[PDB]
DNA sequence: TCGGTAAGCAGTCCGCG
DNA sequence: GCGGACTGCTTAC
């Protein structure tokens, strides 16, 4: 097999690798690597390296890498560009594997752990670690078995050993239910004592050592907590045995407010799941915690115990442990299904980088574009400091605030990657400046034609068109990557309908799901069988069709994220390219390429209406429109369909065969007038919405920019077996708004865009007259909390003090003392609910930390203080008041001179 | 929250005769 | 009470 990389450091003037050997065996080296870099020279000299513009260069060949970045600073001292990559890791991968890498990740140890601390003086500090390390579940890949460390003996209890017996019982026989499927794969290890539990865990680490390392918190709580509990005891030496080339450094993580400290072992990848969650996922929620993240990812209940967690070892050591455990296998499961591990492998090892450099859009494409000039003896410009510049964005149209009936929605296909292939926008593909007219005018069509010679965005800028730049030539990989995978994800989601229509007639009978490959639509054959299988069979294939639809968005999804990190990097003073005449030649020419497009489509429609200077396009943000389509309904007429799915067809045909071929026309001429190197704007139809025939629904409304929704019967080709709501933001779409807020807003919506008005009124006053019986999480607020510091003064609000840092600071007061009640954690989520007039706290409001039940001290004044009317009117009445007014609808009865019988 | 811009709404403070 | 200037937070792209 073809080797690959685990992981690689630079330490002084080594490069410490490990890696997987031709034979699939993990192996370690130290390389004295001799990096080069380069300096421009004389135009008459022999030499087969030039930078991107084509200047001759002279390489340098170091006796080592401190002499390489000696040599950089003087070449700064002197005012000359020293050039090169001066990451010399990323030289050494270059060098060493010189070729697309194929990994094998069956190879590669991924270690997922959580460990337990006993703690009765409130949260355990890992910089710190002054209470024992109690537990440790250890999963790892490659020998998948879960290794527990329990630890029976502490100055805080002595403890019997864990059962696996009662840990796999149902929690109606007593027992935890440990899931069947993990009990044969756990291996138990009691200790005596902490020191032989972390010395046979340090043995065990260098046995079977992490290459990838991940788990819910680890970077922030347990790794800095296992090495500075293991220093405290043992000393540095011994802490360091947790990096396999013993070396390790405190990094300082800093951001606007303060700082934090976490331990970077040389050697080891961290992915910490709770990272790679927040990037990859594209979710906003209100609390990670792992039964939050858990129960929302797998609907798995949340693990239930009695007294705190602090009592819990002491209390219910057998629970303790068994949580432990299921914990650990909790991240592997959301793993099973979002897949973030692998898509971290693949990106990481496509880019040759330290696979945790993932995290960081300008690392990776630095490190593509590097390998990608390199391969013609090209030489990388040095990176530059910049002072940061505020930029121009997207255009967004003001939408005419109304209800909208039908209404068909057109979209730009990866706009900006598209723009910059299109343009030919890169570093090396600046061919000069042509005088700019007023936006407008390019729009309308009036400008003079910027070029005759090259390829140009309407922010100035010309582009060569004899060679595709670096950039174009990189993000159009990716992009083809992403396409593949957004194919196998739209398939998998067709399936899903399918299998749903099938369920409305599910057969009698006993058999099995169908062995399918759900990334590929449905042959006739399957649809046939499917028609006659049981409701288990059909629920079971309908998990198994939005599993692969999950795994299908992360792949497309997150290769579309770093694309358009690529557009985004270009505004980046950090980046080696950084250069704001090519991020704003991309922003600006998308602004355009809307507002062409939007007069385009409106004088296509007035033609084919017979009208003139009616508005079509009724809305736009950055690459797309949203058409009014009531007048090519009644042009057909309600009458002459025979169901909704007609229109839905109709409208269908309508966009494919009339809209579609004039949109391209539109921009073809574009791409004309901007005289681009490549026609790649590709505007298809993604929503046809409308209310159901026959019914009084109002199909759609917007109240404003980014504000809208609409009732959705078919999606960039999904035709779904029930209409769906596309609600955008909107108060149900807000991790800030109650979750029960964003549940009966989200069914007047619907009950107003598939309904109409009487429905609005008839769910709207029952749920007024139910509320107050509402869970009091489920009716709280969310926020994040940062800054409550500078807004504290004696624990009392200072001035302009946030509403929600008001309520933490009550919280405060109201448990002050209590070393033991839960703190709120500075820059993390809070619950925040109002308190009536003359209650104990002594405010208006009160906050605790979101995802928890808030502590019993103080819960029960909570809940009889709660201010129910204000809660109301602020999550509920005023956003449904303003959905309402926007679509022209009242969602409580006007009287009427019928009210007299 | 270590890792592109546009723009919405909540809330504070204060004006607005 | 409503709006503007401002901070804070959160979305849509
Ligand atoms: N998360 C983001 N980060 C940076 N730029 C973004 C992001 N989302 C959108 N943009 C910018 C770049 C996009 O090309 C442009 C239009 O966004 P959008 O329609 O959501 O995706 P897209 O056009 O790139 O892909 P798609 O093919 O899925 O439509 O707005
Ligand atoms: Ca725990
Ligand atoms: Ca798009
Ligand atoms: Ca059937
Ligand atoms: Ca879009």
């Amino acid at each position: 097999m073809k080797e690959f990389y685990l992981t690689v450091e630079q330490i002084g003037d080594s490069i410490f690798e490990r890696y997987i050997d031709s034979n699939g065996r993990e192996r370690t080296r130290e390389v004295e690597y001799k990096p080069s870099l380069f300096a421009h020279c004389p135009e008459s000299q022999a030499t087969k390296y030039f930078d991107i513009y084509g200047k001759p260069c002279t390489r340098k060949l170091f006796a080592n890498m401190r002499d390489a970045s000696q040599w950089i600073k003087r070449m700064e001292d002197i005012g000359l560009e020293a050039l090169g990559m001066d990451d010399f890791k990323l030289a050494y991968l270059s060098d060493t594997y010189n070729y697309e890498i194929k990994y094998d990740h069956t190879k590669i140890r991924v270690a997922n752990f959580d460990i337990e601390v006993t703690s009765p003086d409130g949260f355990p500090e890992p910089s710190q670690a002054k209470h024992p390390i109690d537990a440790i579940t250890h999963y790892d890949s490659i020998d998948d078995r879960f290794y527990v460390f329990d630890l029976l003996n502490s100055p805080y209890g002595n403890v019997e050993e864990w059962s696996i017996e009662i840990a796999a019982k149902l929690q109606e026989q007593g027992g935890d239910e440990v899931p069947s499927e993990i009990i044969d794969k756990i291996i138990y290890m009691p200790f005596d004592n902490e020191k032989e539990l972390l010395m046979e865990y340090l043995n065990f680490w260098q046995q079977k050592t992490p290459v990838i390392l991940t788990g819910w918190n680890v970077e922030s709580f347990a790794i800095p907590y296992v090495y500075n509990r293991i220093k405290n005891i043992f000393g540095e030496s011994t802490a360091k045995r947790l990096s396999p080339h013993r070396k390790t450094r405190v990094k300082v993580i800093e951001n606007m407010y303060g700082s934090r400290e976490i331990i970077t072992l040389f050697g080891i990848s961290v992915l910490d799941y709770i990272d790679l969650y927040k990037k990859f996922s594209f979710t906003n929620q209100p609390s990670y915690s792992l039964d939050y993240i858990s129960e929302f990812e797998l609907n798995v209940g949340k693990l239930k115990y009695d007294g705190p967690i602090s009592k819990l070892r002491e209390s219910n050591h057998q629970r303790y442990i068994s949580y432990n455990i299921i914990a650990v296998y909790r991240v592997l499961q959301i793993d099973a299904k979002r897949q973030f591990i692998n898509l971290s492998l693949d990106m990481g090892y496509y880019a040759k980088i330290q696979i945790q450099s993932v995290f960081s859009p300008i690392k990776t494409w630095d490190a593509i574009i590097f390998n990608s000039l390199k391969e013609q003896n090209k030489v990388i410009p040095q990176g530059r400091s910049h002072p940061v510049q505020p930029y121009p964005g997207a255009f967004v149209k003001e939408p005419i605030p109304n209800r909208y009936k039908y209404v068909m929605s057109f979209d730009l296909t990866s706009l900006y990657p598209s723009i910059i292939r299109q343009v030919n926008i890169s570093p090396e593909t600046i061919a000069g400046t042509f005088k700019v007219a007023p936006l407008h005018d390019y729009i309308n069509a009036v400008a003079e034609r910027p070029s005759d010679v090259y390829s140009c965005s309407p922010n100035g800028m010309m582009y060569y068109k004899d060679r595709d730049g670096v950039v174009p030539t990189e993000i159009t990989k990716v992009f083809n990557q992403r396409k593949e995978h957004k194919g196998y994800m739209l398939a998998a989601q067709r399936n899903g309908e399918i299998i749903k229509e099938a369920l409305h007639n599910p057969n009698l009978s006993v058999d099995e799901p169908l062995d399918v490959d759900y990334r590929f639509d449905f042959s006739d054959e399957i649809k046939e069988k499917i028609k006659k299988l049981s409701a288990k069979s059909l629920n079971e294939m309908l998990f198994r069709a939005q599993r692969t639809e999950v795994a299908g968005m992360t792949a497309q999804i997150n290769r579309k994220a770093l694309i358009n990190g690529l557009a985004g990097a270009l505004g980046n003073v950090w980046f080696r390219y950084y250069d704001l005449r090519n991020a704003t030649a991309i922003t600006t020419f998308g602004q355009m390429a809307l507002q062409w497009i939007e007069r385009k489509v409106n004088e296509y429609l007035n033609e084919v209406c017979g009208t003139e200077g009616e508005a079509f396009v009724l809305y736009g943000d950055t690459d797309s429109i949203y058409v009014s389509a009531d007048k090519i309904i009644d042009k057909v007429g309600e009458s002459k369909f025979r169901d909704t799915n007609h229109w839905v067809d109709f409208l269908d045909k309508f966009a494919r065969e009339r809209m579609e071929p004039a949109i391209d026309r539109g921009f073809r001429e574009m791409c004309e007038y901007m005289n681009n190197k490549q026609h790649l704007m590709f505007m298809d139809r993604e929503a046809i919405a409308g209310p159901p025939l026959g019914s009084k629904g109002i199909g759609g409304f917007w109240t404003g920019k980014k504000r809208y929704a609409l009732n959705v019967w078919d999606m960039e080709g999904t035709r779904y077996a029930e209409p769906k709501l596309k609600i955008m933001g909107l108060e149900t779409q807000k991790s800030s708004t109650p979750k029960a807020v964003q549940k009966a807003l989200k069914e007047c919506i619907r009950r107003m865009l598939q309904e109409g008005e009487e429905s609005l009124q008839e769910y709207f006053k029952e749920f007024e007259k139910e509320f107050r019986q509402l869970n009091y999480i489920s009716i709280a607020s969310v926020s994040s909390a940062n800054n409550i510091a500078k807004y504290d003064v004696g624990g009392f609000p200072g001035p302009k003090c946030p509403f929600h840092i008001r309520g933490i600071l009550t919280y405060n007061r109201a448990i002050k003392g209590n070393i033991d009640a839960p703190q709120v954690v500075e820059g993390e989520k809070v619950y925040v609910l109002p308190l009536r007039e003359g209650n104990p706290f002594g405010d208006k409001c009160i906050a605790w930390p979101s995802g928890t039940e808030i502590t019993d001290l103080i819960k029960d004044d909570v809940l009889h203080w709660m201010d129910y009317t204000v809660l109301l009117e602020k999550t509920f009445i005023k956003p449904l008041e303003g959905f309402t007014s926007a679509a022209k609808l009242d969602y409580e009865k006007k009287a009427s001179l019928f009210d007299m019988f």
